[PDB]
């Protein structure tokens, strides 16, 4: 399985827990991410990024681990978009 838009994942930035995101598209004209790397939009925050692979877990073999509540803003709103309405637009 290559990494495509619509899957889910905890996603790894410096400074932050491991985080509920998914992969998403490219909208046109936007920028597009560096080699290797892939749009990431993070629940809760509604942020995106790129991000490579090393950085991002497959949310069905990562949520027993890094799916559990925390005091972060935006966090537990985040876990629960991805466990209710992942999804969605978040625009």
């Amino acid at each position: 399985h290559a990494f495509k838009p619509g899957d889910l994942v905890f996603a790894k930035m410096k400074g932050y827990p491991h985080w509920p995101a998914r992969i998403d598209d490219i909208a046109d004209g936007a920028v597009k991410p560096p080699p290797n790397k892939y749009p990431i939009f993070f629940f809760g925050t509604h942020e995106t990024a790129f991000l490579g692979p090393k950085d991002l877990f497959p949310y069905d073999k990562s949520k027993d681990k890094y799916g559990k509540p925390n005091k972060r803003k935006g966090f537990n709103e985040g876990l629960w978009e991805i466990q209710n309405n992942p999804h969605a637009s978040y625009s």
